[PDB]
């Protein structure tokens, strides 16, 4: 971890945050809820101000309690109702109206304390919030979105092994020097991206990676521009992809226990419920295209094919994709909704069982015009490898007609969690990160005009907000930097 | 210690603090040196300063040195020119000009670091300062000045012992309920201070204990009002007064051997000193105005007599005093100095060590007329209890005239230090209270005015700035509220 670059990371004087104290959203949810450092700064104030002791620690619980495994539970349960809705005890919580301690007294399943935090959450925006804003801890927060907010580029980070190499330039592990954090650096040489007229397809994918938060999809921390290259600084994921896993660990075996590829299913489930939450059309969804982190876990990645629905907007058209994943409203011309990734989970699911796709044989190669039809119209085949609840779910995903097909209803995949393939998958657990994964790993006369020096600019935007309050807290910085009387 | 007071200091928002930024001298040396709490915030953004760490803990080295028992100083200074003089050293301190590092590095006596002391503060003074106030410490401080201007008057303090009685009212131990700090409060019933014109004098005692720092005169914490009474919260002083121990512990065997008498007589010294160097002139030094606390030091007290030069003023006239104690140039009606305290030092050593005045006889009582001719013309005697130096000290503060009397020249008293009689008193120990004392303890028709309201809101100028942060410090409450994380 480099001193030289640790030691660039100074609060700045007040002074110098006056400026971005304008150009800053003050919304409540948006910086104490949403920022980890604004989160932390709030509670901080809360924890040093008496009066607001009790729903700071009911708020702590709660999180506690929804991340709790299911064996310790019911005590949490207990205690917390003790703690803070009897109301003998010292942490009871006036501000709580009657009606809703009385539905926090009752307890339900998985959700049970959602409705309770929701009210402190909504107690907490109000005067105690605008107390923060009144506080030196908002002022520390303004520091912080100060020195986010300096420049930190390529001389910044530390290339030293290729993780894989994309249609534009390598990926590279690297180190962010300050920190010593590990990221993954994807390169877009410059020249080449304007040579095959790719600008638009790395910018919807620096976009969507940049204001989306999920841990099933990797996530960008930064962007930036070099001499020659465009760079994604974004999560590392070092354990291969699943579609090398299906083949090339097992060589004569291939393929996955259904369990293993159910957890896969389930976590890749979670990727798109986020972006089709967020109107993005993924469009590229494939074996491999997820890839695993060192723990096991899987996020989705590669994104240059997606797309993003205008506000109002609930289908599109436009030919794009694998050959072999593409559904078939998409080949049919037709205008088509997140429908489609659904298909794509289903070819995806179809291939960890199978070893091989739904549309043709090993080694079997094609036409698109022949590949069309036999997705359009072919039944699919499934062998003795499928359990009666795969075959089934496969079945749904693979329905040729979108209007039939197992999806995205009503803002999210709960009618799809449903499914009686996910029988054994606790959903908090797997939404939370916290199951067990089921393995653990071991050129020539081009020239730059006005317009493509704008395009380099917008698309090198910096630092990402969320990821970088995250490595500040993770990598140990902000409490270093954050101390008062030492 | 009372917890519904305590209560009530809490830090205000920043926005209330707002209007009191106006009020305020930035002033470095009188806030960050003078006041106890800005002191503290100071040093606390210099230790989170990486930068200044030298500069701060050089400061605070040399205050350990010139506090250290005179055993451990070669050491002391030692280690301090290894850790901050020589060039090597990590923290070498390079903002000092090398013609003070030479000085600094040959050591003399008493005052050693005194010149680089100067230069550390003087450096702290420009940058280091001016961060300081573009940072959150300084912020802190004015919500601390809040804190210090709110209203604490009579509602705040317990009475619960009277310890005298005095012209206007009784003094009385009392509380700061929530700090539970011990103080004296001085009572002066509203009606009797009119009836028998006694403002000035109120008045002018108020405004000396307020604007004096000094530990051998009483310091004034807060000046309130009653209903009844007007009131000076000060320094409480449990060990009674000299002139009860000279004649009311040993009865029989009156009076104080010499060293005791000597170490009084210093403390006392050091009391003129101060006055005098604000251009005051006490007035009414005597053995009933000086005072011991629980360890057996001495403050002087009792100013109602006490004149303030105006700016430019160097004599004054006016009869006032106790008969016994004025000086010759007083009672001739002549323009007077500070010469005349030290006359009264002079009688005070000397009842201190006879038990017996040096103009009358026991029991004696004369007429004014008389009693001003002995003082006048009358050569003193002095019995065998006085040894030599004794003798000659009073024989040179009993001078007649002030032009031949040993006192206050070159704004100090160290002519007078330098007496044989003081030969075995550390006075750098003295002055910084660090030395063992040499015994421990164990009304009908009056009408209210305008100008008499007005008045009596003048007197009741509430906390004293100084004393208070004090206080907030040794209680434990500034500590307590000024925690950042718990
Ligand atoms: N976040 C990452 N962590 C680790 N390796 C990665 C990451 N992203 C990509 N790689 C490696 O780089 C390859 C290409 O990256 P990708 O973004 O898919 O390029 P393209 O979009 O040009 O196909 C991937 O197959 C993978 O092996
Ligand atoms: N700060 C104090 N601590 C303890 N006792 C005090 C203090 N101030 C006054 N007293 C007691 O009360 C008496 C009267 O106080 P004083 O200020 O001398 O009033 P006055 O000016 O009317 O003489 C003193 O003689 C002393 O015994
Ligand atoms: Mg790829
Ligand atoms: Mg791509
Ligand atoms: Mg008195
Ligand atoms: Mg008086």
């Amino acid at each position: 971890r480099d001193r030289k670059y640790l030691a660039r990371l100074k609060l700045p004087p007040l002074s110098k945050c006056e400026a971005l104290r304008e150009s800053l959203d003050l919304g409540f949810e948006g910086m104490c809820l949403e920022q980890p450092i604004g989160k932390r700064l709030f509670q901080q104030f809360l924890r040093t101000h008496e009066q607001h002791g009790p729903a700071l620690q009911l708020w702590k619980d709660i999180e506690d309690y929804d991340t709790a495994d299911d064996a310790l539970r019911p005590q949490k349960a207990q205690a917390l109702r003790a703690a803070y809705l009897e109301p003998q005890a010292q942490l009871f919580c006036s501000f709580l109206d009657a009606e809703t301690v009385a539905r926090a007294r009752a307890g339900a399943g998985d959700g049970l304390f959602q409705p309770l935090l929701r009210a402190v959450l909504a107690h907490l925006g109000q005067a105690p919030f605008q107390e923060f804003l009144d506080s030196l801890y908002f002022l520390r927060f303004l520091q912080w979105k100060w020195l986010e907010a300096q420049p930190m580029g390529e001389d910044w980070f530390l290339d030293f092994r290729v993780l894989g190499r994309g249609g534009f330039g390598e990926v590279f592990a690297c180190q962010m020097k300050a920190t010593g954090k590990l990221y993954a650096c994807k390169k877009l040489n410059k020249k080449r991206l304007k040579k095959r007229k790719g600008y638009q397809g790395a910018m919807v994918e620096k976009k969507i990676l940049a204001k989306v938060h999920s841990r099933f999809i990797v996530s960008l921390a930064y962007a930036f521009e070099t001499k020659t290259d465009l760079c994604l600084v974004m999560t590392i994921m070092n354990g291969g992809d699943i579609r090398y896993h299906i083949y090339n660990v097992d060589e004569d075996n291939p393929g996955f226990q259904e369990p293993r590829a159910i957890f896969y299913t389930a976590q890749i489930v979670s990727g798109l419920e986020h972006l089709h939450q967020r109107n993005i059309i993924y469009r590229d969804l494939k074996p491999e295209n997820v890839l695993l982190d060192d723990d096991g876990n899987v996020r989705i990645s590669d994104l240059g094919l997606a797309v993003e629905l205008k506000a109002g907007q609930t289908k599109t058209k436009g030919y794009a994709g694998t050959p072999g994943f593409m559904a078939p409203e998409l080949l049919l011309g037709e205008e088509y909704d997140f429908s489609v990734d659904y298909f794509a989970l289903g070819v995806t699911l179809y291939e960890m069982i199978a070893a091989r796709g739904p549309f043709r044989a090993r080694g079997e190669k094609v036409e698109n015009k022949e590949l069309k039809q036999r997705v359009l119209e072919q039944a699919v085949t499934y062998p003795d490898k499928f359990s009666p609840a795969s075959k089934d779910f496969c079945e749904a995903l693979l329905q040729k007609d979108p209007e039939k097909r197992l999806g995205f209803r009503d803002g999210s995949c709960d009618g799809l969690r449903t499914h009686p393939l996910f029988r054994d998958i606790s959903w908090r657990q797997l939404e939370a990160g916290m199951l067990t994964p089921p393995f653990v790993p071991d050129v020539k006369g081009v020239a730059f005009e006005k317009a493509d020096t704008e395009f380099f600019q917008e698309f090198a935007s910096g630092t990402c907000p969320i990821p970088w309050q995250e490595e500040m807290i993770e990598t140990g910085v902000f409490g270093d930097l954050n101390v008062w009387r030492p």
